[PDB]
Protein backbone atom coordinates (compact mmCIF):
# COMPACT_ATOMS: atom_id res chain seq x y z
CA UNK A 1 0.00 0.00 0.00
CA UNK A 2 1.47 3.29 -0.78
CA UNK A 3 0.89 6.26 1.81
CA UNK A 4 -2.09 8.40 1.63
CA UNK A 5 -0.26 11.37 0.72
CA UNK A 6 3.41 11.07 -1.19
CA UNK A 7 5.69 13.61 0.21
CA UNK A 8 7.96 15.43 -2.77
CA UNK A 9 10.67 17.67 -1.92
CA UNK A 10 12.24 19.81 -4.81
CA UNK A 11 14.38 22.79 -4.55
CA UNK A 12 12.39 25.43 -6.69
CA UNK A 13 15.09 27.50 -7.67
CA UNK A 14 16.34 25.30 -11.11
CA UNK A 15 13.69 27.28 -13.97
CA UNK A 16 12.22 25.48 -16.43
CA UNK A 17 12.64 22.38 -14.15
CA UNK A 18 11.62 23.92 -10.04
CA UNK A 19 10.58 27.46 -9.72
CA UNK A 20 7.71 29.57 -7.78
CA UNK A 21 5.50 31.75 -9.97
CA UNK A 22 4.51 35.14 -8.55
CA UNK A 23 1.85 33.87 -5.59
CA UNK A 24 5.04 31.51 -4.58
CA UNK A 25 3.46 28.49 -5.90
CA UNK A 26 5.44 25.45 -7.43
CA UNK A 27 5.95 25.17 -11.29
CA UNK A 28 8.01 23.92 -14.02
CA UNK A 29 8.27 20.57 -15.68
CA UNK A 30 9.21 18.75 -12.89
CA UNK A 31 5.83 19.75 -10.93
CA UNK A 32 3.87 18.67 -13.84
CA UNK A 33 6.08 15.32 -14.11
CA UNK A 34 5.28 14.57 -10.50
CA UNK A 35 1.35 15.63 -10.43
CA UNK A 36 0.44 13.74 -13.65
CA UNK A 37 2.95 10.98 -12.37
CA UNK A 38 0.25 11.32 -8.73
CA UNK A 39 -2.54 11.35 -10.77
CA UNK A 40 -2.10 8.06 -12.51
CA UNK A 41 -0.56 6.44 -9.10
CA UNK A 42 -4.23 7.67 -7.51
CA UNK A 43 -2.19 9.04 -4.41
CA UNK A 44 -2.12 12.57 -3.34
CA UNK A 45 0.98 14.36 -3.47
CA UNK A 46 2.49 17.51 -1.64
CA UNK A 47 5.20 19.38 -2.74
CA UNK A 48 7.89 20.28 -0.13
CA UNK A 49 10.36 22.94 -0.93
CA UNK A 50 13.82 22.75 0.66
CA UNK A 51 17.59 23.79 -0.75
CA UNK A 52 19.38 21.46 -3.33
CA UNK A 53 21.72 19.70 -1.02
CA UNK A 54 19.06 18.47 1.46
CA UNK A 55 17.10 16.61 -0.90
CA UNK A 56 18.77 13.36 -0.09
CA UNK A 57 19.15 13.80 3.58
CA UNK A 58 15.70 14.32 4.49
CA UNK A 59 14.29 11.67 1.80
CA UNK A 60 16.90 9.17 4.10
CA UNK A 61 15.35 10.41 6.90
CA UNK A 62 11.52 9.71 5.58
CA UNK A 63 11.38 13.95 5.98
CA UNK A 64 10.01 13.24 2.51
CA UNK A 65 9.15 9.81 0.58
CA UNK A 66 10.63 11.21 -3.24
CA UNK A 67 12.39 13.92 -4.85
CA UNK A 68 11.65 15.25 -8.20
CA UNK A 69 14.45 18.27 -8.65
CA UNK A 70 16.17 16.92 -11.72
CA UNK A 71 17.88 14.58 -9.61
CA UNK A 72 20.68 13.47 -12.06
CA UNK A 73 21.24 9.43 -11.97
CA UNK A 74 24.31 9.08 -10.97
CA UNK A 75 26.33 5.64 -9.97
CA UNK A 76 27.14 7.07 -6.40
CA UNK A 77 23.83 8.00 -5.83
CA UNK A 78 22.58 4.51 -6.68
CA UNK A 79 24.90 3.07 -3.25
CA UNK A 80 22.64 5.70 -1.32
CA UNK A 81 19.25 5.87 -3.00
CA UNK A 82 16.80 3.99 -5.33
CA UNK A 83 15.94 5.52 -8.71
CA UNK A 84 12.51 5.54 -10.73
CA UNK A 85 13.37 5.19 -15.09
CA UNK A 86 14.77 8.30 -16.32
CA UNK A 87 12.82 11.32 -16.27
CA UNK A 88 14.55 13.56 -18.78
CA UNK A 89 18.30 13.86 -20.16
CA UNK A 90 20.84 16.60 -18.33
CA UNK A 91 23.91 17.55 -19.77
CA UNK A 92 26.04 20.29 -17.98
CA UNK A 93 27.65 23.21 -19.55
CA UNK A 94 29.05 26.24 -18.46
CA UNK A 95 27.72 29.98 -18.94
CA UNK A 96 29.94 33.10 -19.08
CA UNK A 97 29.80 36.40 -20.73
CA UNK A 98 29.03 36.54 -24.24
CA UNK A 99 32.17 36.19 -26.06
CA UNK A 100 33.96 34.88 -23.63
CA UNK A 101 37.30 32.35 -24.04
CA UNK A 102 36.39 30.32 -21.19
CA UNK A 103 36.39 26.61 -22.12
CA UNK A 104 35.28 23.51 -19.79
CA UNK A 105 39.09 23.38 -18.96
CA UNK A 106 41.54 23.82 -16.07
CA UNK A 107 44.03 25.70 -18.50
CA UNK A 108 41.27 28.22 -19.24
CA UNK A 109 39.60 28.39 -15.96
CA UNK A 110 43.42 29.43 -14.22
CA UNK A 111 42.38 32.26 -12.11
CA UNK A 112 38.58 32.20 -12.86
CA UNK A 113 35.99 32.34 -10.18
CA UNK A 114 33.24 29.51 -11.14
CA UNK A 115 30.08 29.05 -9.47
CA UNK A 116 27.98 25.63 -8.43
CA UNK A 117 25.19 24.42 -6.33
CA UNK A 118 26.31 23.15 -3.60
CA UNK A 119 24.96 19.13 -3.52
CA UNK A 120 24.89 18.62 -7.25
CA UNK A 121 26.73 16.56 -9.58
CA UNK A 122 28.47 19.70 -10.80
CA UNK A 123 30.01 20.80 -7.37
CA UNK A 124 31.38 17.03 -7.60
CA UNK A 125 33.16 17.50 -10.75
CA UNK A 126 33.84 20.77 -10.20
CA UNK A 127 35.52 20.40 -6.53
CA UNK A 128 37.51 17.35 -7.76
CA UNK A 129 39.12 18.54 -11.22
CA UNK A 130 39.17 22.16 -10.93
CA UNK A 131 39.02 23.24 -7.32
CA UNK A 132 42.04 20.89 -5.93
CA UNK A 133 44.47 22.76 -8.87
CA UNK A 134 43.88 25.90 -7.88
CA UNK A 135 40.65 27.03 -9.79
CA UNK A 136 38.33 29.22 -7.65
CA UNK A 137 35.33 27.33 -7.52
CA UNK A 138 32.79 28.50 -5.30
CA UNK A 139 30.02 26.48 -3.58
CA UNK A 140 26.07 27.98 -3.48
CA UNK A 141 23.02 27.28 -1.30
CA UNK A 142 20.81 27.62 -4.84
CA UNK A 143 20.98 28.41 -8.82
CA UNK A 144 19.41 31.96 -8.21
CA UNK A 145 22.04 33.48 -5.92
CA UNK A 146 24.79 32.15 -8.67
CA UNK A 147 22.87 33.65 -11.65
CA UNK A 148 23.20 37.12 -9.51
CA UNK A 149 26.69 36.49 -8.23
CA UNK A 150 27.62 36.49 -12.48
CA UNK A 151 25.67 38.88 -13.75
CA UNK A 152 26.89 41.26 -11.18
CA UNK A 153 30.55 39.97 -12.14
CA UNK A 154 31.76 38.18 -9.25
CA UNK A 155 31.76 35.09 -11.40
CA UNK A 156 33.57 34.28 -14.25
CA UNK A 157 31.72 31.32 -15.05
CA UNK A 158 29.06 28.63 -14.03
CA UNK A 159 28.31 25.16 -14.20
CA UNK A 160 25.01 23.52 -14.01
CA UNK A 161 22.65 21.39 -16.53
CA UNK A 162 22.38 22.73 -19.79
CA UNK A 163 18.98 22.80 -20.36
CA UNK A 164 18.31 24.93 -17.03
CA UNK A 165 21.00 27.52 -17.89
CA UNK A 166 19.19 27.68 -20.98
CA UNK A 167 16.20 28.42 -20.47
CA UNK A 168 16.01 29.64 -17.01
CA UNK A 169 18.70 31.95 -17.56
CA UNK A 170 20.37 32.79 -21.25
CA UNK A 171 16.98 33.14 -23.06
CA UNK A 172 15.22 34.82 -20.36
CA UNK A 173 16.39 39.24 -20.08
CA UNK A 174 18.56 39.11 -17.39
CA UNK A 175 21.00 36.41 -19.47
CA UNK A 176 20.78 38.14 -23.03
CA UNK A 177 24.43 39.38 -22.86
CA UNK A 178 25.48 35.81 -21.46
CA UNK A 179 26.20 32.31 -23.72
CA UNK A 180 27.20 29.24 -23.08
CA UNK A 181 31.12 28.55 -22.59
CA UNK A 182 32.41 25.88 -24.92
CA UNK A 183 30.55 22.22 -25.28
CA UNK A 184 29.12 20.37 -22.59
CA UNK A 185 31.12 18.35 -20.22
CA UNK A 186 31.08 14.58 -20.90
CA UNK A 187 31.33 12.68 -17.95
CA UNK A 188 29.78 9.20 -17.93
CA UNK A 189 30.68 9.02 -13.76
CA UNK A 190 29.76 12.02 -12.58
CA UNK A 191 26.89 13.27 -14.22
CA UNK A 192 24.91 10.12 -14.62
CA UNK A 193 22.30 9.17 -17.29
CA UNK A 194 19.16 11.47 -17.00
CA UNK A 195 17.10 12.59 -13.72
CA UNK A 196 14.95 10.22 -12.15
CA UNK A 197 12.86 10.34 -9.20
CA UNK A 198 15.08 10.06 -5.60
CA UNK A 199 13.17 7.04 -3.79
CA UNK A 200 14.11 5.19 -0.65
CA UNK A 201 15.64 1.85 -1.66
CA UNK A 202 13.42 -0.06 0.72
CA UNK A 203 10.05 1.71 -1.14
CA UNK A 204 9.84 -0.95 -4.11
CA UNK A 205 6.05 -0.27 -4.49
CA UNK A 206 6.14 3.16 -4.65
CA UNK A 207 9.01 2.83 -7.24
CA UNK A 208 6.91 0.80 -9.13
CA UNK A 209 4.38 2.82 -8.91
CA UNK A 210 6.10 5.74 -10.17
CA UNK A 211 7.61 3.62 -13.01
CA UNK A 212 4.29 2.48 -14.27
CA UNK A 213 2.78 5.88 -14.28
CA UNK A 214 5.43 7.42 -16.23
CA UNK A 215 5.57 4.74 -18.62
CA UNK A 216 1.59 5.25 -19.49
CA UNK A 217 2.08 9.29 -19.59
CA UNK A 218 4.78 8.52 -21.57
CA UNK A 219 2.95 5.85 -23.78
CA UNK A 220 -0.15 8.06 -24.22
CA UNK A 221 1.28 11.24 -25.47
CA UNK A 222 1.10 13.02 -22.28
CA UNK A 223 4.69 13.90 -21.54
CA UNK A 224 5.05 15.40 -24.98
CA UNK A 225 2.24 17.74 -24.63
CA UNK A 226 3.38 18.83 -20.96
CA UNK A 227 6.96 18.76 -22.34
CA UNK A 228 5.85 21.34 -25.45
CA UNK A 229 4.58 23.89 -22.59
CA UNK A 230 8.83 24.53 -22.29
CA UNK A 231 10.76 23.29 -25.00
CA UNK A 232 10.70 22.57 -28.62
CA UNK A 233 13.35 20.06 -28.35
CA UNK A 234 13.64 15.98 -27.19
CA UNK A 235 14.19 16.41 -23.62
CA UNK A 236 13.87 13.20 -22.81
CA UNK A 237 16.97 12.19 -24.82
CA UNK A 238 17.48 8.69 -25.90
N1 LIG B 1 16.31 21.61 -8.48
C1 LIG B 1 17.64 21.63 -8.59
N2 LIG B 1 18.34 22.59 -8.00
N3 LIG B 1 18.27 20.68 -9.28
C2 LIG B 1 19.72 20.61 -9.49
C3 LIG B 1 20.13 19.37 -10.28
C4 LIG B 1 21.57 19.44 -10.79
C5 LIG B 1 22.13 18.08 -11.21
N4 LIG B 1 21.31 17.46 -12.25
C6 LIG B 1 22.21 17.18 -9.99
O1 LIG B 1 21.44 16.22 -9.87
O2 LIG B 1 23.01 17.40 -9.09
Amino acid sequence: ALPQTVRIGTDTTYAPFSSKDAKGEFIGFDIDLGNEMCKRMQVKCTWVASDFDALIPSLKAKKIDAIISSLSITDKRQQEIAFSDKLYAADSRLIAAKGSPIQPTLESLKGKHVGVLQGSTQEAYANDNWRTKGVDVVAYANQDLIYSDLTAGRLDAALQDEVAASEGFLKQPAGKEYAFAGPSVKDKKYFGDGTGVGLRKDDTELKAAFDKALTELRQDGTYDKMAKKYFDFNVYGD
